[PDB]
């Protein structure tokens, strides 16, 4: 009881894919090595030419999910690779026909728009290099990357490690939904006490981003790599995926708001981020649209259920009150230490050199958390 058949949400990994595949059929070799040579063949300034001599290889080898999660990030880092090229200007506005059409096709396939994705970059680019040994950053390791000090490895694995610290607060819903039902007060208490802690714990998880990426790599490298083209004036119309569409069609970039964990929160604590007209709340619900099927759909069926704040407001219960308010506390710390750290990965080097228009969308997320304390 904890439906990690329907919503896909493993007891240890939580959004993040259980052991995702290392390799593809030996028919997709030709994109296998693109991919695993993306800083040398960005370098070299010969990766889009190599990509323009491909041959339109049919998703119909790829047989299990995993491998079709697989080549969703082999196929979407190629394209960020194609598009930004060395990433200094020189941008290529259409995706070659036997790149767009595979990339669309497994998309449509998947349910994922045709752009690298959170679910990608993160839940799905990862192994631990001994399998008898623990999940920690040691034991880990990215499978993709796109330039040589990109901090790519530090950046996605922080990700995750966070995404599977959380994950041990994701399989004590069920137990706060079915003790509000049954009106198991202490047992909600208990349950409530038990996510605080493991958000507090991600909180921890956070520190090791200095440890493992570095400002002027992060901002000046990793940042392009992970841009999209909706809204993007060096993409003003879009990108044309050709053969699969008429028009050029506009995607969103990597975001964190794809991130699963974070969404369920706010959902499950009550913290109106998706409810309302204004950008942060419609950003946040536009991102749905770029997580797995099965997890958009978790969020939506947590939504369907009685809320949280709702049943501790009407109960005159300083206890239930606190334990609410310490999960909700733990959220606004995550929230207000990644600003810290938002500055240091994204003001300071600008200034060193939009980022006013992240910090304020950030800002306005973690005033909704602070706000939805009871006291
Ligand atoms: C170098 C470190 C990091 C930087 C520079 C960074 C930067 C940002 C920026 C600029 C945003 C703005 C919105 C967007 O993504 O479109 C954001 C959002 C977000 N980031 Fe990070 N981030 C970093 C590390 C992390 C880590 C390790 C996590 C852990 C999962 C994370 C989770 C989030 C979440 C959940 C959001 C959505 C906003 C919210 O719910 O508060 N970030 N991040
Ligand atoms: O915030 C975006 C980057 C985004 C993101 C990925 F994409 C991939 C893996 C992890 C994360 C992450 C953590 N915290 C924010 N994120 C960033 C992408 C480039 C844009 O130009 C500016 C925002």
């Amino acid at each position: 009881w904890t439906i990690s058949k329907e919503y896909h949400i493993d007891e240890e990994v939580g959004f993040a894919l259980p052991n995702p595949q290392e390799n593809l059929p030996d028919f997709y070799n030709d994109w296998m090595f693109i991919a695993k040579h993306l800083p040398d063949l960005i370098e070299s300034g010969q990766l889009r030419e190599r990509v323009e001599k491909l041959n339109m290889l049919s998703i119909d080898h790829l047989t299990d999910h995993k491998s079709q999660r697989l080549a969703r990030l082999v196929l979407g880092c190629i394209t960020m690779a194609y598009v930004w090229g060395k990433g200094h200007g020189d941008v290529r506005k259409v995706l070659p026909r036997n790149i767009a059409v595979p990339y669309c096709q497994l998309s449509k396939k998947l349910e994922l728009p045709p752009i690298l994705v959170y679910a990608d970059c993160v839940l799905a680019n990862w192994k631990k290099k001994d399998p008898n040994k623990p999940l920690t950053y040691e034991n880990m390791d990215v499978l993709f990357s796109f330039r040589d000090g990109d901090c790519s490895k530090g950046f996605f694995l922080v990700s995750l490690l966070v995404e599977i610290a959380a994950a041990s607060a994701i399989k004590v819903i069920p137990t706060v939904f079915k003790a509000m039902q049954m009106q198991e007060r202490d047992t909600l208490l208990k349950a409530l006490l038990e996510i605080a802690s493991c958000l507090e714990k991600a909180l921890q998880v956070f520190h090791q981003i200095h440890d493992h990426v570095n400002p002027k790599a992060f901002f000046s490298v990793l940042r392009i790599y992970l841009s999209g083209w909706k809204g993007n004036p060096q993409l003003s119309d879009g990108l044309v995926y050709e053969g699969f569409w008429e028009d050029p069609k506009e995607f969103a970039g990597g975001s964190a708001g794809q991130s699963s964990v974070f969404q369920c929160f706010d959902v499950l604590l009550g913290i109106q981020q998706t409810a309302g007209g204004g950008h942060a709340a419609q950003f946040l619900q536009d991102m749905r649209r770029y997580m797995p099927p099965a997890h958009r759909n978790f969020l939506c069926s947590l939504e369907s259920n009685p809320s949280v704040r709702e049943f501790v407001l009407s109960k005159g219960d300083a206890g239930l009150r606190e334990a609410y308010d310490a999960c909700v506390k733990a959220l606004v710390s995550l929230r207000s230490y990644h600003l810290q750290i938002v500055t240091k990965y994204i003001l300071i080097p600008a200034s060193q050199q939009g980022g006013t228009d992240l910090m304020n969308f950030l800002k306005t997320v973690r005033s909704t958390t602070e706000k939805s304390l009871l006291k």
